[PDB]
């Protein structure tokens, strides 16, 4: 069995064990800020960084058939200081082709280019989107499974608890082709949870590369914080 | 659409809208207690209680071939008092034939009458087990989903927080067949999940009854609390 395994209580400058990407940078207090804040403490609009764990995951094999099962979990905290403009656009969990770059920011997310269902992709990812596009159902916040585009196979809205840390679980179990995820914030004991059907063979390729990337706007203060905490991972290939 | 739904944020003495089957007692305090305590506090070994909603429920209809999505939450504590002998058995959430009684108790949980898969049964249940049966994992406690029988097709083990609060939800998507439940712990930040295919048409019949079961064991002293502070669920069957 080929497995691999990461977990960052906090993070720590300098670490060669994450790559950074765009404007994601992490900070003395051990934070890791996925979208630039500026020397005043107020998040800045048109940013976008990511974060991707320095090894590529070996997911499935085509040899074998085999796909790998994985859990991941991350601690984080989305801050909207204004009331206008409305704030944009959210963070977002996942995994594609390695040694990708960032895409397109605002409401793609840093991950896609454009809003067309599109196997060449080959990206899955699980999102916190806090903007409504056209793309996307009316409520806000919302988490939401996004296969090979940035509009979802599937949205469960939640009520963003402003400033306060937020708890995810995303596990996919292989045998059964479910990708479940949790939304826990422990300020408001709120729970959310959603799940869809996702066979990972048709959509990404063996060999991938693990990341978070989140976005803000597209205009003046159209913006909030994208701050994570800590960060596990483990994925198990069957051999 | 055929919508039911109820909300228990407490319970109340004498309320005519839940069926008390066994030990099942509503105490003055507003806490449903599934399992017998003794006078001196103690959990009472050989107890078995249930509460049932007490209107059946549309599950599903055979006519149109449509099936109801569903979810529920509530929130229960355990607290074992001994050491020796391991306490036991459990509690579970279930969905079951209209006007049932309760089974057999003990690992049985209060809703098998024995250890077989049998479609007669009719019986779809989450359970929270906490004493390992022959036919359980030697992990306890665990979650587990049982379909017709008490040897559940998945399951998943958790920590138990003695004494202390733990929320569930427990999610059904008509559309996906995926059964997720979620287990909660405010006390300690842990969170567990688990989830699974299932389809209802060929389980359960197209009328329920809801409810809660736990039961103590089968020795003295083979015990443990089984209290339920909150309850709701909502179903809707597209027509
Ligand atoms: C977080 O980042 C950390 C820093 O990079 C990761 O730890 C490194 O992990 C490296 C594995 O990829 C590991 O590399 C090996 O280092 C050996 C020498 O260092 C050890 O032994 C020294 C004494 O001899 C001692 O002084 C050191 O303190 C270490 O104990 C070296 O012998 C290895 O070489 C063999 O294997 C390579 C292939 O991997 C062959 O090419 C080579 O011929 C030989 O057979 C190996 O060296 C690395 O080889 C590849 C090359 O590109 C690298 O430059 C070279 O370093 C390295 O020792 C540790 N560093 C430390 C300080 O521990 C950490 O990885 C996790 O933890 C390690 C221990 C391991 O379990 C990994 O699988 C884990 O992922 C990162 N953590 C995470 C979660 O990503
Ligand atoms: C928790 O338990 C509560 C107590 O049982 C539930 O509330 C009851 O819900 C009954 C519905 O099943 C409801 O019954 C109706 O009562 C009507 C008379 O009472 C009202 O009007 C009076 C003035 O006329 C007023 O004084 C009262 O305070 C009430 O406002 C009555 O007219 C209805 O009869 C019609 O419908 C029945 C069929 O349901 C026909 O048979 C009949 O011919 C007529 O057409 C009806 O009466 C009930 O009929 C069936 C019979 O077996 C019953 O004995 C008889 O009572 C009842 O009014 C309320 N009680 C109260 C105090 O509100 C509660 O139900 C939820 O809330 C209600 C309001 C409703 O929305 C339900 O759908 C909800 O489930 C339970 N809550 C839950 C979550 O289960
Ligand atoms: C398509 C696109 O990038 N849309 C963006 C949206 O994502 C958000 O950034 C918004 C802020 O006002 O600006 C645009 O509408
Ligand atoms: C099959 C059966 O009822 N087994 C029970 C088990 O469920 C538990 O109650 C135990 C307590 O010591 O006693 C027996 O082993
Ligand atoms: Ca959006
Ligand atoms: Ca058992
Ligand atoms: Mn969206
Ligand atoms: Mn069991």
């Amino acid at each position: 069995v080929e497995t691999i395994s990461f977990s960052f209580s906090e993070f720590e400058p300098g670490n060669d064990n994450l790559t950074l990407q765009g404007a994601a940078l992490i900070t003395q207090s051990g934070v890791l800020q996925l979208t630039k804040i500026n020397q005043n403490g107020m998040p800045a609009w048109d940013s976008t960084g990511r974060t991707l764990y320095a090894k590529p995951v070996h997911i499935w094999d085509m040899t074998t058939g085999t796909v790998a099962s994985f859990e991941t979990r991350f601690s984080f905290s989305i801050e909207q200081p204004y009331t206008r403009p409305l704030p944009a656009d959210g963070l977002v969990f996942f995994m594609g082709p390695t040694k990708s770059k960032p895409a397109q920011g605002y409401g793609y997310l840093g991950i896609f280019n454009n809003s067309k269902q599109d196997n060449s992709y080959q990206t899955l990812g699980v999102e916190f989107d806090t903007f409504s596009n056209p793309w996307d159902p009316p409520q806000v916040p919302h988490i939401g499974i996004d296969v090979n585009s940035i509009r979802s196979i599937k949205t469960q809205p939640f009520q963003l608890d402003n400033g306060q840390v937020a708890n995810v679980v995303i596990k996919y179990d292989a045998s059964s082709k479910i990708l479940h995820a949790v939304l826990v914030y422990p300020s408001s004991g709120a729970i959310y949870t959603i799940a869809e059907i996702v066979d990972v063979k048709q959509v990404l390729p063996e060999w991938v590369d693990v990341g978070l990337s989140g976005a803000t706007g597209a205009q003046r203060d159209a913006a909030e914080t994208h701050d994570v905490y800590s960060w596990s991972f483990q994925a198990s290939l069957p051999e």
